[PDB]
């Protein structure tokens, strides 16, 4: 009875035990930086396991940091919109109207008849199709672009999986929407432009060694490329063995027929090509070009026009120039011809499927990473850092990579690889060592966040669906970064020494 | 045919029409400070009229002033985002478990059964307890609070109006609803604690004069009160015209007391008091209290406690820690009693029933406004009102009263004070003029903003209820306006000088 009463409340008895559990933190050290570690763990204890929804956990930031002192509450709101939110509301604006339109269907049940009818090489194709989609654009922008279409095929599979007749259902899309959320270790990881993290690590080593040009197209794409392939592969069998069944032989029926012709005969139930699915083509293929022709980082792009006040324009400015058109373009008139037309979606439709959830929960997020360095935690950590010259060099790359890939969990990827790398330049030309040797681990790391939200904006976008289950991504974040990592340092050792000389002092 | 194709694509063409005519202003000019001219125009044009809905026109600034390199994209996201959307949230936690749990049904039955049975005397009474309300708190939190209350009756009364038998109840809710909205001329106008705005004038009067000691609480109320009394009168008179009919014989038969006894009969059905009910209306009074209690002006509150980092914790501060606590209290045990508890409300349904219209559409105000900072627009309007110290007297109060409640228009009233408030005292100390007698008028018209959202935030809470026609309340508001401001021309001439001397220089 008693023992009952209290399994029932669970969430409200472990909300409370936490708090005061870590309470005696910020009281004792003499309230110096303790504060901003307590809220730090308390946030990610409820972000760990759900004691409180996601997006609630997110405003906890608003209530601490106010109270505790640690910056203003007016500089707490501020922190919470970002330029990633302006990025999120003009895909969401594609992605309704793709919806709305029934363009989703049509371009799944195209992919599933030319190709793709086991289950095995859908995932394949994903992931291969969302790297090189990724490879070019971004990880915010190829995660929330490609999701539409994603969900269209597994959600198309099931339907048609009857053949005319529930675990095998969720288990599946749980994958498949994983598959985007992983495939990111070929975003930006092979190419100097794909992700703002490698960009700043790149502008940065020009700006202090100017001398050195090693940094450049051709020469980080030559090492990353098969290493970062790498990860991609042993990312797809990883995450068979854990989701479904993984059995050699099926890759290489009655029911396949049979899924076939269903398949085939919703595509012609869907008819000819419509108006208002190819408006939405022509606006998805210009907002990619835009952000592939804003900085390629070989032929300057239209950037070059607006070569005056650099860093203004950025690729949220071309998300909200083609997602606010979807709201004046007409749709349908509305034969008498009453009143007006009727745009491509309404605001109505918009405010629906908007992720309103991701954008409070990346934003305590950036909230959270501010607060760390207002008050002088992070300081504080490469502080502890510093005396770690004594250690011979294998160890520090692996104490780093570890944690590098720690704390990029509760704060943005540009936050940390700013904060770790002035603690870190420095470690490595006290050293005699390359400081490459030290750097490249470290700025290839970052983008290893495969736990939690708030960690990548691409894995919010995920999150953005419904299947939100943090446990098993923290099942199989563990797993990919484990794999993620290990072959980095696998190419540190072996392949990356020789071209740039990693044991010889530069 | 050809006319008739114009006029169904009203709005596609307008507002291709107004780009490219206000076009010339950008490249004309030289391009110094006509382009957050243009942006502010293009705007405000699709703010009067709904070329467009009102939070994607919100959204155009961040389009505009990166492009234009007015100020770069991630200083725009950061505007979007501020101290009084925390105060939303939190309030909409409090507001969505008021309508979850029927709580509004029992106030507003329980309103309805003491008094209130003329329609003429339920505005009269929501308008009295509205601004009474607003004296103490806020004119943003008592534009949300009593919201929910307000509609729960003119809900009810429709309801009950069938007596077991339509453009009748329409206008009845526009009325009501904006009866809060202009529910603001008794909050902050008569206490000096009421609002931000009034609070920076006093902070700086006291700082550039620490001589004069004039402004203190029950001075600037002796004045205010019988000043402000005469707004809300007029208010109620003039709402009654523009709203419904205004006949002097109705307020000094079968219908009313049928209407009694159906809306008795759903009091007894509602039975009694439940749980879920009794703890909103605890949190309702601890959040109240909390807000009354953190400044007072007469006797230091719970910020003394707090006095080591001044205005760190705000009033949304308070709102989020009274309001995510609705998301952790139990509301009902899912006798099996398998898994566990229920919250009091759920994200799901604090997802809906948010104003994520208000947030946007408010956030583009503030950028708008920081952009015409940031650029020398509002400098440029402050210098061409320097060549005015020829006029005598009244001219120049009037200017600046008119001019007052037209630049607060597309800017926030905290923003429009402190830009004028440099602008007008020095002008005044340099005439032989009471600095009083000028900054008086300007900081007493600022709160007048009765026309369009984003201008006064008590505007923006009534858009979320879905009676947003701009239409109306533009033509109400032009009655309020010219009625706020001829009364308190009225006041400064007659009333207002005796006791501070306006006539003679201090």
């Amino acid at each position: 009875k008693f023992f009952s009463y209290i399994l029932v409340y669970r969430r409200f008895l472990f909300v409370v035990f936490t708090v005061l559990v870590l309470l005696p933190l910020p009281i004792v050290l003499h309230t110096k930086e303790a504060e901003c570690a307590y809220t730090l763990f308390v946030v990610a204890t409820f972000w760990l396991t759900e004691a409180l929804p996601l997006s609630v956990t997110a405003l906890l930031p608003s209530l601490m940091l106010p109270m505790f002192g640690i910056m203003p509450s007016k500089k707490v709101a501020s922190a919470y919109f970002k330029d990633f939110h302006l990025l999120l509301i003009g895909v969401i604006c594609l992605a309704t109207s793709i919806e709305k339109w029934n363009l989703h269907k049509r371009i799944a049940l195209k992919m599933v008849m030319m190709v793709g009818v086991n289950p095995a090489w859908l995932t394949l194709g994903f992931m291969s199709s969302t790297a090189f989609l990724s490879m070019w654009l971004s990880n915010t922008s190829t995660a929330a672009m490609v999701m539409p279409i994603a969900e269209a095929v597994v959600q198309q599979i099931i339907n048609a999986e009857a053949e005319v007749e529930t675990k095998k259902g969720h288990v599946t899309r749980k994958l498949t929407c994983l598959c985007i959320a992983y495939s990111s270790t070929i975003g930006g990881l092979t190419t100097i432009t794909g992700t703002s993290t490698n960009l700043i690590f790149a502008e940065y080593f020009n700006t202090r060694y100017p001398d050195c040009r090693c940094l450049n197209f051709g020469s980080w794409f030559t090492f990353s490329f098969p290493a970062a392939l790498i990860i991609l592969l042993l990312s797809w069998i990883w995450l068979q063995w854990l989701f479904l069944g993984f059995n050699f032989k099926e890759m290489f029926t009655v029911q396949q027929k049979a899924c076939a012709e269903v398949i085939k005969q919703e595509y012609q139930k869907l008819g000819p090509i419509r108006y208002q699915e190819i408006v939405t083509l022509v606006l998805f293929i210009i907002m990619a070009l835009l952000w592939f022709s804003r900085d390629p980082g070989f032929v300057p792009g239209w950037s070059a026009l607006f070569s005056e006040y650099p860093g203004f324009a950025t690729d949220s400015t071309v998300a909200l120039l083609i997602g606010l058109l979807f709201f004046l373009i007409p749709a349908k008139t509305l034969e008498i011809v009453a009143f007006d037309y009727s745009p491509l979606i309404t605001w109505k439709e918009f405010q629906s499927f908007m992720p309103w959830d991701i954008a409070i929960l990346v934003g305590g997020g950036f909230a959270l990473a501010d607060g760390c360095e207002e008050s002088g935690l992070s300081k504080w950590i490469g502080n502890k850092l510093s005396p770690l010259g004594s250690l011979p060099a294998w160890l520090i790359i692996l104490i780093s990579s570890l944690m590098v890939t720690s704390l990029t969990e509760v704060a943005s990827n540009p936050a940390t690889i700013t904060l770790f790398l002035p603690i870190l330049s420095p470690l490595a030309e006290a050293i005699h060592v390359n400081p490459l040797y030290i750097l490249i681990p470290s700025t290839l790391c970052t983008s290893f966040a495969f736990l939690l939200p708030v960690a990548n904006p691409p894995n919010a976008i995920v999150f953005s669906y419904g299947h939100l289950k943090v446990i098993d991504m923290v099942k199989a974040g563990l797993g990919v970064n484990i794999v993620g990592v290990a072959v980095v340092m696998l190419g540190i050792c072996t392949w990356i020494v020789p071209m740039f000389d990693l044991y010889t002092y530069p």
